């Protein structure tokens, strides 16, 4: 099956001399010898091979030091259930682009009940356990329903009803933490975001964020109030949308859409073209091949 992945020349150059110095200072397991993984560490350092070594280095240390690597295996997270009642978040459906849609309704986040049912510690073990599911499990899927490579997110944030006066330290410094997380070992997997229904009170909470947040992050968010519903449309199709942001989709057999986690990833046929079909990537194909 062929897949839509165009590799520029300069940047085949660039990756395979990147690898080189990786397996030359044994940096690189087999299980992170992808061509795309490595393109995205270097985009994340403007192709700067020596911060981009560091960059390689460090998150090699942070999967054995974190225990990213058996994760799937050593975190069993019981308290999720609880966690989704004061924490809507979930992937739904894809942009028209092929991209996975990722939601979270921080309006009805309930920061109080949420510290009783989990530790910031457990909430943060969870988070890698699902970027470990969504790098290996969902944007593979995204690549095949798409036939294109794909390996980035739509994000949309729910803010209704979120204000300055109410924007706390420890909700400040979770999203520092996931951010960080995020930039030194999951890079440049997101696409775009979408803030959707700032009020007023919002601007301040949007002002302090920025101070602390990644600016190539920054130029990738669009803040937008509560005339939201358009602009999702022209970049998602209604049948990926929820009905609360202005689509047709309900998943109502599904406990609704903040609960389905809808999309290609749940289809049994796209699951075996990952588990046991060809190659997604013919430079990686072509180098394991040669070696
Ligand atoms: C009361 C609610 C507070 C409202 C907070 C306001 C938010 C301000 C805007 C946030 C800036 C986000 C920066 C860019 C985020 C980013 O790159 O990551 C997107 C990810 C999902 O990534 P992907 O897999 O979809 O690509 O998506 C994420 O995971 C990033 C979203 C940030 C996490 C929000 C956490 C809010 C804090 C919860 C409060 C409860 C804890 C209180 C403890 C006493
Ligand atoms: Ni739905
Ligand atoms: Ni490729």
């Amino acid at each position: 099956l062929t897949i839509e992945d165009i590799h520029d020349v300069e940047e085949l150059r660039a990756v395979d001399e990147f690898r080189n110095l990786l397996v030359s200072e044994n940096l690189l397991p087999p299980t992170l010898d992808d061509y795309h993984i490595m393109l995205r560490f270097l985009k994340a350092r403007k192709f700067d091979i020596g911060k981009t070594k560091l960059m390689w280095s460090n998150m090699i240390k942070w999967r054995k030091d974190f225990g990213t690597d058996t994760i799937f295996e050593d975190f069993e997270f019981e308290e999720f259930d609880e966690v989704l009642k004061y924490y809507p978040h979930g992937y739904h459906g894809v942009d028209k682009e092929g991209r996975p849609v990722y939601i979270e309704r921080l309006g009805l986040v309930d920061p109080a009940k949420l510290m009783q049912v989990t530790t910031v510690e457990r909430f943060i073990r969870y988070h890698v356990r699902e970027f470990e599911k969504t790098v290996n499990i969902k944007l593979p899927a995204c690549c095949i329903a798409a036939k294109r490579h794909i390996d980035s997110s739509t994000t949309i944030l729910d803010v209704q009803g979120v204000g300055f006066k109410n924007f706390s330290k420890p909700a400040r410094d979770l999203i520092i933490q996931l951010q960080k997380i995020d930039n030194d070992n999951y890079p440049e997997t997101l696409h775009r975001m979408f803030i959707i229904n700032g009020g007023s009170g919002f601007k301040l909470v949007w002002a302090t964020v920025k101070q602390f947040l990644d600016p190539k992050t920054v130029t990738k968010i669009h803040v937008i109030g509560n005339k939201y519903q358009n602009k999702l449309l022209e970049i998602i199709d209604a049948s990926q949308l929820p009905d609360f942001l202005g689509g047709t989709c309900t998943c109502a057999d599904r406990g609704g859409c903040m609960r389905s986690d809808k999309g290609p990833w749940n289809d049994p046929e796209i699951l075996k073209m990952l588990q046991s079909g060809g190659p997604l990537c013919r430079h990686n194909s072509a180098l394991n091949s040669l070696e």
